[PDB]
C-alpha cells in the first residue's frame, strides 16, 4: 500500500531536493536592446528579481548551484550561489529547447497543444532529467537533513521536464513558470518527483 | 503573447491573487489525542509549521483571510491573519471533500468531483468579491483549506481530472491563483519551501 509513497519519495531516506529556477528577466536593460542579443545579460528588472530570489534562498540550506551556459541563467545563479559560499556549475543539458527551425521560421504556439519545437520533447526531457540526476550525484550530501540543489534554467525546458515527471503531455500542464520562480523536485537516484511548481512569491514583497 | 498574457492574466491589470493554503499538521499530540478527534487542533508540529507560514506571509501585503470551519484550518488562518491584524472569515464551501460513505485514476469520494470544484470556485470568487481592493497594488486573499478539495479546484481550473495533477499538497503549502471576476488561473502549486528554513 505504501508502495505508493515509495513512488512519491515521501518518508524515504536519502531524498534530495532540486529547486528548479527559471532565470530572471533579460533581453538587456531597456535603454534599448543595446548589447549582444544572442546572450543577453539580465535587465535592470531581472537584476532586482534575482536579488529578491537570492534573499529568499539565503534562508534555506543549499549545497550546490547549477545553471545553463546562458548569461541570464548564470547571472541569476550567481546571485543565489553568493549567499551560500557555492560556485555556479554549468551544464549545457539545461539549455532552453531549441526554438528556431532550420528552414527559417520560429516556433508557433498552436492552441491545440501539439508540441511545436524542432527539438523533440523526449530529447529535452532526457537531457534535463540527466542533468538533474548528475547534479545531485555531484553534490556531497548535506551534513544534516536534506541535500538541496538549485538549478537555474529556461521556461520551456523546465516545463517539459516537469510534465514528463508527471506523465502530462505537452500543454496539459497549462501554466507559465514566472521569472525566478522556484519549482521543487524530490530526487532519489533516478526516481524524480514534482513537489511544487512555479512559485515566485518573493516577487510579492517588492 | 498579448493573447497569451490575457489567457493567464499575467500582466492583465485588475487581477487579484488568492493564496490557497493547506492547513497545518493536526490529529495533534501522541497516538491518543486527548481532545475531540472530530475537530482536532493543530499538533505541536503543526503550530511550528503555522509559525513558519505566518512568518513567510508577514512580509506580503494581505487584505483578507478565509478558512473552512475546521479548527485546524481556522488555527492556521489565525496565525497568518495575526501578522496583519486581519479577522479570519469562515466559509463552509472550503471544507474537505466528503470522505466517508453513508454505508461505509478512479475518483474515490462519495462527493462528486464537479460539486467540489464548483463550491471551491464559488468560495474563492465570493472571498475576492468580499475584500475591499488594496489601497495600492494587487488585492491578495489567503484562503486556508484542505488537500483534496484544493487539488480538485486546481485540477478543474487546468482541465485536469482527478489523478492527472498527480501531486499531494504539503501541509501549509501555498498555491497562487490569479482571479478576475470569473476568470481564474493557477499560477503556482504546492510550495512549502518555508519548512526548509533553518
Ligand atoms: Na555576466
Amino acid at each position: 500500500m505504501r508502495s505508493v509513497y515509495e513512488r512519491y519519495l515521501v518518508g524515504v531516506p536519502g531524498v534530495s531536493e532540486v529547486w528548479l529556477i527559471r532565470h530572471a528577466d533579460s533581453y538587456t536593460g531597456l535603454e534599448d536592446y543595446d548589447g549582444d542579443p544572442r546572450d543577453p545579460a539580465l535587465s535592470e528588472k531581472g537584476r532586482a528579481q534575482a536579488r529578491l530570489l537570492a534573499a529568499r534562498l539565503a534562508g534555506v540550506p543549499l549545497h550546490g548551484v547549477w545553471a545553463s551556459g546562458a548569461h541570464r541563467a548564470q547571472q541569476t545563479a550567481s546571485a543565489v550561489a553568493a549567499e551560500h559560499g557555492l560556485r555556479v556549475r554549468t551544464d549545457a543539458r539545461l539549455r532552453e529547447v531549441r526554438t528556431n527551425w532550420d528552414d527559417g521560421r520560429p516556433s508557433e504556439l498552436k492552441p491545440h497543444g501539439v508540441y511545436p519545437f524542432p527539438e523533440p520533447e523526449k530529447e529535452v526531457a532526457e537531457r534535463m532529467r540527466t542533468a538533474v540526476t548528475a547534479a545531485v550525484a555531484a553534490t556531497p550530501p548535506a551534513p544534516d537533513g536534506t541535500t538541496r540543489v538549485a538549478v537555474v534554467g529556461h521556461d520551456s525546458a523546465l516545463v517539459i521536464l516537469m510534465g514528463s515527471l508527471m506523465n502530462l503531455g505537452w500543454g496539459q500542464l497549462d501554466m507559465i513558470l514566472p521569472l525566478t520562480s522556484v519549482s521543487v523536485l524530490a530526487v532519489k537516484d533516478e526516481r524524480m518527483v514534482v513537489r511544487s511548481i512555479g512559485d515566485a512569491t518573493h516577487l510579492a514583497a517588492a
